[PDB]
């Protein structure tokens, strides 16, 4: 027993990150087959990240300029396109430790594993979610633009994250690996806020049912409610409204663990409204949303990946 | 910016995890040069267990009671030994992904990532302390004993731990990868209880340096104190004694912020007290103690 904020193991991902160069700047790029992918303001300039005229600036750039660097390994560039917000360099040689992968573009609520790294290096492994907002929070130094977020599936690495930029609170954006943002944000140093971050309710309560198998009970009461009331008190302390899809994908976990889901949104009106009295859950003071159901199930069920 | 539970990149180790079953019981090993090491509990009996006496049960023991699989390739044992509470299984393959590694024993306070893994394949990964009383705060369900923990310095896997037990309360329990247990406990069985759990002093005054280093600064106060007092405070509350050594350790991270070592106590002791008041630090309502003076440098600065 027991659960942790637990991350996919990163052995794949750590085999496809590189280093890009172009000038005076250096980030992360993603090497997959013989294309690699980076953030597209690698080609700005000191004084040009305000309004860079990106389409502009890259035309004007060869393949030579782009210096592409897998371990001690040079990679010739071969071609370079941009599309949206990031870089697609041509090289002439195929990652040998290609994985089995696809692009995807992920929902608010839905998490995934950051793989940290700077100047093509893997520093760290840990678990994100998107939020409402289409922001997340991270840990995030200068150079670690390119940086990927990803989820795992048998054996096929879905990213969905490439990472571009930090907002004022230590909020992180970026984009999908199609280079479109998650959000409104663009990719210049113009004046950008994110949006209200509500706390994912259906996450919340994927977690009380991981506290529930794990041995922590004190929550649980005799009452119920209804969905409709239920949502009343969320929205009164800013929490997505739970829809019936969300009843739905929590039925696995109430079916594991005897509590139906409304006797589970019981309790968390509960904890909302009186607060948790001393008391932890799971080793937290505070509702945790940043498991999703999959998540509670796959960790307590053990599912490993080959 | 950002400060969260990081950890290592756990690619160098999902290289050496293979599967061994001994009869009815499967668990992990950890396969480096042509050894693989697993908890010799391997070898126990259903109905035994209780209080086996290993040496016995090994007199039974062949090679071929051994199956070792390395994904879907079979390893072949040509030799076994007990080594404390571990076994070596000598094959005839050497792991062509060994990497640059060595053992090391670690101390309370002291932090390390932990690959969960099942049947010889990886779960997860995740970041644990080791508790004063000699036990982590894992997530390991049954076969994933064999799981181990890790640090990586420049390019060589430190391996640390080799989990072999939960005790009641969800705690978990190993050894070093010599064989040898972290704190009191014993591969049986048998009634046992970890000592009651303190938290690590020295990490939360470093975790509250990596809330300045990130902006969050509304603990700071005016005042001040010695170490003596803080330690009474600190003893009411479960914490461990603050030494001077660990003042010595919180140097660098005082001299980054500014903030004297002495000072950033008063402001924990006042936490202590009057706990949050609503607030939380680094997006917790807790005070964190997984966090060494070396791991907040590393994640806020390279
Ligand atoms: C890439 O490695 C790096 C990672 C961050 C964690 C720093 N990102 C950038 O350098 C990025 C480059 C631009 C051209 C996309 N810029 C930012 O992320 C930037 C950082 C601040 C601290 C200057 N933030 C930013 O431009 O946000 C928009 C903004 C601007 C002005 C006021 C508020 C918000
Ligand atoms: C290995 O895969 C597995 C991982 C655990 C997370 C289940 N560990 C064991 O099977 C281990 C084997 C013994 C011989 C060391 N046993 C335990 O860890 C055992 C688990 C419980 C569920 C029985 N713990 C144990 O025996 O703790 C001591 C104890 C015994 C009786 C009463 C209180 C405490
Ligand atoms: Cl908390």
């Amino acid at each position: 027993s027991g659960f942790r904020k637990m991350a996919f193991p990163s052995g794949k991902v750590e085999g496809c990150m590189v280093q890009v160069t172009c000038g005076t700047t250096t980030l992360n790029g993603l090497w997959l087959d013989d294309v690699v992918y980076c953030p597209r303001h690698v080609i700005c300039t000191s004084e040009d990240m305000l309004n860079p005229n990106y389409e502009d600036l890259l035309i004007r750039k060869s393949n030579h300029n782009f210096l592409v660097q897998a371990g001690n390994v040079q990679l010739r560039v071969i071609g370079h396109s941009m599309q949206n917000c990031v870089l697609k360099l041509k090289v002439d040689t195929a990652n040998p430790k290609t994985p089995k992968y696809k692009f995807v573009r992920i929902q608010p609520g839905q998490t995934f594993s950051v793989l940290a790294c700077y100047n093509g290096s893997p520093s760290g492994v840990y678990q994100c979610a998107m939020r409402p907002n289409f922001t997340i929070k991270g840990s995030f130094l200068n150079g670690s633009c390119g940086s990927v977020g990803f989820n795992i599936d048998y054996d096929c690495v879905s990213f969905c994250y490439m990472h571009h930029m930090e907002l004022p609170t230590g909020v992180h954006a970026g984009t999908d690996l199609e280079g479109n943002f998650y959000g409104p944000f663009v990719d210049r140093q113009t004046a950008q806020a994110a949006g209200t971050d509500t706390t994912i309710t259906v996450n919340v309560l994927a977690w009380l049912y991981a506290a529930v198998i794990n041995g922590d009970r004190w929550f649980l009461n005799r009452f119920t409610t209804t969905l409709n009331d239920f949502n009343l008190v969320a929205m009164k302390y800013n929490y997505e409204p739970l829809t019936q899809d969300h009843v739905d994908i929590l039925g696995p976990l109430s079916a594991q663990t005897g509590i139906a889901v409304l006797d589970m949104c019981a309790s968390l009106k509960e904890l909302l409204q009186n607060g948790m009295n001393g008391r932890t859950i799971l080793g937290s003071a505070l509702l945790e949303d940043e498991f999703t159901p999959f998540d509670v199930v796959r960790q307590c069920s053990g599912v490993t990946f080959q």
